[PDB]
């Protein structure tokens, strides 16, 4: 198809040709298990060979017996957990340095906290600015001209992440379902407190994911706590096991709202109870973080894995930053 | 002892000067069975039935057989029950002129949007919230905050406005008993923007409020389900309507159940009473809130009569408004 003119294209380079003709060849068919596989081989000739696996994956997916993804998936697919392991303990020698550590990581904690806020609550549309979330939580007064919902949204968060930080870190044992619930309860209680603590009752669409039916929401969050007590998952590095539980929790989309709220301080609950600070994704990186949910819903929870390392790593690099 | 000099103070008139003493000798003794006496006595000169009653009716609290207390205690005993009967035909009367106009009458729609959010404006000023009527009607047609006002005030008006909603849709037309479950339910509304964590549970904790100690958390679930057993009694709904609500709101009050919100919800549920039974939804406004403390207080002390005529004349100011506004609007609306 246009597959042919990419790999023309390709020799003789005008190589920022090829990727547009691939990339357009992938809008036709994303399932085009040849393109696929052609692609990835030009991914790694630019030294992108998680990439390259990538698109070596996707093709198996859709063809488990292609010659030429298999030869090379076979090759790429220890490569990269080397890699992705590597990028992981390049991560704990940061957050050594950092727990290594006064008057400056002090002053960087509160500025942090109020910038997790705008961040968790602006990705979705809420437009107060840092310094009104500074004033509706410093001075406990309402802000002019913004939205009750929106300052509600704030308050909220804060009252999650204090509970979170006073009575879940570092209480011992199992997390619970009821945990969950009391998170939610706070995040979104002072927007809705008939739907505060309590799963979805109507089933919805989010993008183009139907999650499970709400007669099924409860077996899914049993499923879900087991397996957050689970050796399986104690097992995992504490930035795999955060991102699994981010995406498994916003996969089930147990609530009416304040799901992905609440799968972002769950996170950051599984990454304090292993020492480690706690993360936010930029209201910048929402087209990417939708990405790599949009990839893992169609088989590939790596990227999204990979993407929260990458936030792991640019807020330790904030954090010590103030060196 | 002062009281003496009230007496002989009273001849001689220079009443205005004997009901000082009076209420001087009741500072120093509010259980002085003479000093009530004679004050009731006094009271009556002054054609002040119901309040020379009460002065008898506490006497006799204290001593069962004071002669002076009892012959006069009988005299009036049903004389003031006449009267109070009396006042609430008078209330029936304004009631059925409200429910006698056709509802979709434009003069009235403009008068129970107003009453609405004035309700809320005075349930909500009379312990301290200082958002004025067009604030409180801003937050909840704009849905957009208010400049320089706290949050938890502007939430305490989110939470009146949810729970009136709920009542008005989901109870008002209900048939069958009042439950636990919508006392929690409303409650849920009334504080659950403001304290969402507490909204929707009972008191865990004991508590003082003014000079009164409620029942301890571990007896706040009984104390309801006796309460509601009493809302779904027939004893209950033998009662006028505006006692049954008063002394519903008085009832509740008196448990505290919540550790926030009693009152609020107190006066919806008051509200719920009333509309049950075909009646406007009245407000007690904040310029009120000493009075209201005094007849609540009256009511711990031992008499609840004072409370329920407290709760029949809000009534009939409610209706009052209510009939002269729309009838202000039936002439200058068009
Ligand atoms: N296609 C999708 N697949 C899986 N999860 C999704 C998808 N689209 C959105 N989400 C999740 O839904 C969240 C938004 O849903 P919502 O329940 O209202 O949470 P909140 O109120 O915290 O923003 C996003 O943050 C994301 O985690
Ligand atoms: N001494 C008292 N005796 C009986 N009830 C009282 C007394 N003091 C206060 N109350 C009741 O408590 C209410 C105020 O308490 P609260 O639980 O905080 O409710 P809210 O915040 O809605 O007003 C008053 O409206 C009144 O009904
Ligand atoms: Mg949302
Ligand atoms: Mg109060």
């Amino acid at each position: 198809a246009a597959l042919n003119q990419a790999l023309e294209m390709k020799r003789q380079g005008k190589r920022e040709k090829a990727q547009k003709l691939f990339m357009h060849a992938l809008k036709m068919d994303p399932d085009f298990v040849d393109a696929l596989t052609e692609f990835g081989i030009f991914s790694e000739e630019d030294k992108d060979i998680i990439q390259a696996d990538y698109l070596y994956t996707r093709a198996l997916t859709i063809s488990p017996y292609h010659e030429k993804a298999l030869v090379n998936r076979d090759r790429t697919l220890p490569l990269v957990e080397e890699i992705d392991q590597r990028y992981f303990s390049i991560i704990d020698s940061k957050v050594k340095k950092v727990m290594s550590i006064n008057s400056a990581l002090r002053r960087v904690m509160e500025e942090t906290y109020y910038h997790h806020i705008y961040h968790t609550v602006a990705i979705e549309g809420n437009t107060l600015t840092l310094s009104e979330i500074r004033h509706i939580l410093e001075t406990r007064y309402a802000v002019p001209g913004k939205s009750l919902e929106e300052q509600n949204e704030v308050i909220g968060m804060h009252a999650a992440m204090k509970y979170i930080n006073t009575t879940l870190v570092s209480r011992i044992g199992s997390v619970t379902i009821s945990d969950v619930l009391e998170i939610h309860r706070r995040v979104l209680g002072y927007v809705d407190p008939v739907e505060a603590g309590r799963f979805r009752t109507t089933q919805v669409l989010v993008g183009h994911h139907i999650p499970p039916h709400p007669q099924d929401v409860e077996k899914q969050m049993q499923e879900f706590v087991q397996w957050l007590n689970s050796e399986e998952a104690m097992n995992l590095h504490p930035v795999e096991f955060a991102a699994l539980a981010h995406y498994k929790l916003v996969y089930i989309h147990p609530f009416i709202d304040g799901n992905g709220r609440t799968s972002r301080l769950l996170m950051n609950l599984i990454l304090m109870q292993a020492g480690y600070p706690p993360i936010t994704i930029r209201k910048e990186q929402r087209s990417d973080y939708y990405h790599v949910l949009e990839a893992a819903n169609e088989g590939d929870v790596r990227p999204f894995i990979r993407f929260i390392a990458k936030c792991t790593e640019t807020t330790l690099d904030t954090l010590l930053f103030a060196t």
